[PDB]
């Protein structure tokens, strides 16, 4: 449940409460450009940040109350017809004016209210970087070439891809950064960093800057729309002031500038393309354009490439169960045929620990928890329903085996037989990596991910299953 | 299986056996540019098209055995990193050249051999970028296709830029147009599988663009013809100066087009179709300008996915609150008959049909138009002898032969066994298709039709899919 802005207000921003912060509606733009609100049918302008006067230069009161018919006499009937009356506020315009210099109007519409962004402005690299995105052979691979690509174009000090996780946590999949920079890759930050107001908006509007941290915001004037005495949704405008909680962020990691592309494939926020820039640093809204167009192109490459991954891994999972299956029916011994490490059934679904159970007895095969304990592990499975047993944690899952963390997090089992005398165990261990910050953040996602193993990919649990009918035809 | 070109003794390119042109290598390339073969290591270069002397202001043996390291000393180290060797001939490098005037520098590696394409080159501004938003914020295929056609013809200038859709058994349907105010409409109009090959699918597929900037132009064939590497003809499959074919060629002169141009939109590693364009003359797209085009072909490519899997999403939806307002009247039932006969509910219109069978209680009824009397009870009579609750078909003339006289009635069919066993049963029934406006557009429309006949519209599988679930709730209205 959100909270009024500190405008109307509103309580304090806290780092406890942060997630019910009003971002859409800060009533206050960036002062590296200007804004104006306008009423959509009569084009009458109603708000106005206070630096726009002399943007535009026009006095304060002169553009207040004042038409874009008469302000904007050649844009004004192209704008309004690109902008359909109930269209969505996904839907942008841009045109350049020439005035005295060169302006990059960017406009958008909220329903009722015309709003209108305006910033300063005036080869193949794009071209070359599409081609190269797809000819990519993997998730990988494309990641590397749009970090490297993205900071190419901008000239950016860090370009990371930033990674969402089926559990909202993030992950740095990719990197590529100025030399002499301390490195992200790898790091991974928990759901808090990126609340879901902010994941919601970001799924709509695919662009959001912050080009000065500690630059001071331009409030609208008035700050309410006189349409609706009500607070102007900014939430798909570039120039929207950026969360002053974010912003202390960006300032404790030294970061001057900041903007970061949506990643968007079937409606869901599967990433973002994530910049910073350690000064200021405001991109041309020509040049971020360019990260558009990338923004969507890897929007569909990530989509083409991590389904072909996915394919061709469960392709290997289908060639290693099948090289089980062979050995499993020229069995000399159900134990012994299966702790072969020719055979390799850690490697089938990457395991830490793995327990082979049959003929009245058990055995381990890697790290695995000590001999009492899967006893009581052993004496637990047979407690679940179904053929199939699976989980992240174990120790929240089986109260008792919270101590087994360590050899055992997580767990993925099968009965070969019905009921489990007879049944197969892989085991994962806990997982582990290599005040408001980053270092803070790695360690508050390590603190959430207690008692929690790498979680078991969807084909492996499939396969597993495959394996769980293919074994009991070993019998 | 593949013919040998013209070049190679192979045989004449009619309209019989066109479906085994290699097109991939006609060794020759369109005159409004030029192309050089280079070796992938050396940098040698090996072929030539034979005005590519006079594209670049060198003699034509003076070029021909010359390295890249030489000729294009800033752009071969550049152009030698971005393309590794192993990569793909997808992968394609761009850069200009400041020459005595400007050239557009395209390259791609066919693993062994670099191939080097040249156009002459150097409006609008924020065009691409609103149409990219305006893409976005289409509420539907039909408007997406719309801004599509709409957007390219603005940018462009094209006389015709139709959007180009194949259905699931390879024949397509123009689902958008935009033209020129006074030229004949293409708008729904539909084509056979015939008229674009498999052949030519499976490389628009690979390679997501091709134009023929002059249908009446003669092609410029390439020096040596063959590679001096392997003896073999250059695969020019992936550049954009690849002389058309002949044979599409004519099909193109014979509807007044000047100017060829067609993007690839593909989906999911499927050619979903094309954005097709036409000028009624000559007319060379600028190098600058077709990658404007390719960055829309996919971003439509994304798009298409989006609103065309949203419409899929949204009708399935209207059959679910359709369905469960039968459902309603199907427990409070006076009668089993009177109650889906009822024009208020409206079986027909549940799955879009031209006909219905109701059956019921030893008996049955009609909906709607329905082949006579004594076909329909030949019919029911049929449909006890399938297995299976659910039937299916878009020809039933062809699945039961006595039945091709009911193919104006009755063409396509989609039947459900209420009980199990066929006494008890639903049956909707579609007309024969048809549409309203000897190599070229209105044969091909024709010849279209004859591939459809005793053809209906093919059931949408959201149909099927809650024909089936319907079947199971009539079940329990007993
Ligand atoms: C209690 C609330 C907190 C909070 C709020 C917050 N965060 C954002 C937006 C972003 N946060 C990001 C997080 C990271 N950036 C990094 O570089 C790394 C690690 C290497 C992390 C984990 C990112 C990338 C964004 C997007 C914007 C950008 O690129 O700068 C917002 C929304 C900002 C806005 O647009 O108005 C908010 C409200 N962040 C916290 O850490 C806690 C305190
Ligand atoms: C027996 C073989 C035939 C044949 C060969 C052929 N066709 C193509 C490429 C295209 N054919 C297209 C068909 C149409 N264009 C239209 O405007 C309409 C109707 C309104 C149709 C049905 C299209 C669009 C293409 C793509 C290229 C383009 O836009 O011009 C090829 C491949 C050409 C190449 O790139 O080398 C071939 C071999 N076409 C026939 O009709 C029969 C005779």
């Amino acid at each position: 449940p959100f909270f009024p802005p500190l405008y109307l207000g509103g309580p304090e921003i806290t780092t406890e409460n942060c997630e019910r912060e009003p971002i859409h509606i800060p009533g206050s733009i960036q002062p590296h450009g200007a804004l104006l609100t306008a009423d959509g049918h009569s084009g009458e302008v109603l708000q106005m940040s206070l630096n726009a006067a002399t943007f535009l230069g026009q006095e304060p009161t002169v553009l207040r109350g004042q038409t874009l018919a008469a302000l904007l006499p050649e844009q004004w009937p192209a704008l309004q017809a690109a902008l359909p009356p109930g269209c969505p506020d996904a839907l942008q315009y841009r045109a350049t004016l020439d005035w005295p210099g060169h302006l990059s109007l960017t406009v958008h519409r909220v329903g009722e209210l015309l709003i209108l962004e305006f910033e300063p402005t005036e080869p193949h690299a794009l071209r070359n970087a599409m081609f190269a995105l797809e000819s990519a052979p993997n998730l990988r691979a494309l990641a590397e070439v749009a970090t490297q690509t993205v900071r190419e174009l901008t000239g950016f000090d860090r370009v990371m891809l930033y990674k969402f996780a089926p559990d909202a946590t993030g992950e740095v999949i990719a990197e590529a950064r100025r030399e002499g920079l301390h490195a992200f890759l790898g790091h991974r930050f928990p759901a808090s960093d990126i609340p879901a107001q902010a994941r919601a908006l970001y799924t709509r509007h695919l662009l959001r800057l912050t080009a000065d941290t500690r630059a001071a915001a331009v409030p609208l004037d008035p700050v309410l729309n006189p349409q609706t005495n009500a607070p102007t949704p900014l939430g798909g405008a570039v120039l929207r002031a950026t969360s002053p909680m974010h912003m202390q962020f960006l300032r404790n990691m030294g970061v001057g500038s900041s903007l970061s592309v949506s990643v968007v494939v079937g409606g869901q926020l599967w990433g973002l393309i994530a910049c910073h820039h350690q000064t200021p640093y405001v991109l041309p809204p020509d040049l971020r354009t360019t990260l558009e167009y990338l923004g969507r192109l890897l929007s569909l490459q990530v989509q083409v490439k991590e389904a072909a991954d996915v394919a061709a891994f469960r392709q290997s999972l289908r060639e290693h169960h099948a090289r089980v299956a062979l050995a499993a029916a020229h069995s000399l011994s159900p134990h012994d045929t299966l702790s072969d490490p020719a055979l390799d059934l850690l490697g089938l679904m990457r395991a830490g620990g793995l327990i082979l159970r049959f003929e009245g007895r058990w055995q381990t095969l890697g790290e695995v928890p000590p001999a009492p304990a899967v006893d009581a592990l052993l004496a637990w499975l047979e407690t679940q329903p179904g053929a199939l047993v699976q989980t992240d944690a174990l120790g929240q899952l089986w109260p008792a085996g919270a101590d087994l963390a360590p050899s055992a997090a997580g767990l993925l089992a099968i009965s070969v037989g019905e009921g489990w005398s007879e049944c197969l165990v892989w085991l994962r261990p806990e997982l582990r990596l290599e005040d408001l910050g980053p270092r803070h953040s790695f360690d508050t996602y390590l603190e959430e991910k207690r008692g929690y193993a790498e979680p078991w990919h969807p084909g492996e649990i499939e396969e597993a299953q495959d394996l769980r009918d293919t074994l009991t035809g070993a019998l």
